[PDB]
């Protein structure tokens, strides 16, 4: 195994100023706010996850895991960690995605999504997936949610508080079978949650096994049944959805060829999703002449 040489940073708290919460509740509190790295002059926006103050040895473990692997990849379609703050509990330091989840996205947006930028994502989660695998991480939690919006153009995943190397040693709906059977996960148990996040944009954001409750999953699957084809889906689409959800791992498709094969699609948009008005469809405060965006921050 060849060495991991990322650098983790310490950011100071003087370091960034805070400024409104986007997401508290469920676990913690994803604020938003602007780091300035003292002795630079640039301002740098950027999400701060301070996970819900109660500093109970145990979530300082989970946290300092999903730094571990943020700080650990680097690629265009990846959110990279900046920095970490250590100030009483541990916060968690990354390029503002000013847009949201890619989930609530299209859940606000479906009037004005075209074909050209659902296939898009898709080209482009299979390529953070791609980069994932090329690092031999397994994600395990793809999903519309954890995908974010840099801008309509350009999505990055997300969230690897449960990220894992392959080889080593709980969301129903977008696990493989192997999974929910034999805890089984490899980046072939990754694409079949790529496939159930690929048909979440499809539908624009509907819920998997919308009724059905978890303890189902694992037979109505076994008994063959999957998603349905989403309206706006060609056959070509909806049977590389299903080619995702093959029993047998190894007959999914390689997140390599999910990149070949949407990007092909990509190319002529409408062709493979048939949507209402396709043609015509288009998706800050005081001080900023310093701002800079995290993907335009780099160091040594
Ligand atoms: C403007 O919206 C966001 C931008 C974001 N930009 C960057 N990162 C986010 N989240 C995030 C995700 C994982 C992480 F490890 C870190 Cl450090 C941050 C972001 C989360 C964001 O919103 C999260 C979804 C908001 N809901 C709103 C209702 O209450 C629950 C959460």
């Amino acid at each position: 195994e060849a060495p991991n040489q990322a650098l983790l940073r310490i950011l100071k708290e003087t370091e960034f100023k805070k400024i409104k919460v986007l997401g508290s509740g469920a676990f913690g509190t994803v604020y938003k706010g602007l780091w300035i790295p003292e002795g630079e002059k640039v301002k740098i926006p950027v999400a701060i996850k301070e996970l819900r103050e109660a500093t109970s040895p145990k979530a300082n473990k989970e946290i300092l895991d999903e730094a571990y692997v943020m700080a650990s990849v680097d690629n265009p379609h990846v959110c990279r960690l900046l920095g970490i703050c250590l100030t009483s509990t541990v916060q968690l330091i990354t390029q503002l995605m000013p847009f949201g989840c890619l989930l609530d996205y299209v859940r606000e947006h479906k009037d004005n999504i075209g074909s050209q930028y659902l296939l898009n994502w898709c080209v482009q989660i299979a390529k953070g997936m791609n980069y994932l695998e090329d690092r031999r991480l397994v994600h395990r939690d793809l999903a519309a949610r954890n995908v974010l919006v840099k801008t309509p153009q350009h999505v990055k995943i997300t969230d690897f508080g449960l990220a894992k190397l392959l080889g080593a040693e709980v969301p129903i709906k977008w696990m493989a079978l192997e999974s929910i059977l034999h805890r089984i996960y490899t980046h072939q148990s990754d694409v079949w949650s790529y496939g159930v996040t690929v048909w979440e944009l499809m539908t624009f954001g509907s819920k998997p096994y919308d009724g059905i409750p978890a303890s189902e999953i694992s037979s109505i699957l076994e008994k063959g049944e999957r998603l349905p084809q989403p309206p706006i889906c060609t056959i070509d689409v909806y049977m590389i959805m299903v080619k995702c959800w093959m029993i047998d791992a190894d007959s999914r498709p390689k997140f390599r060829e999910l990149i070949i094969e949407f990007s092909k699609m990509a190319r002529d948009p409408q062709r493979y999703l048939v949507i209402q008005g396709d043609e015509r469809m288009h998706l800050d405060e005081e001080d900023m002449d310093d701002v800079v965006d995290a993907d335009e921050y780099l160091i040594p």
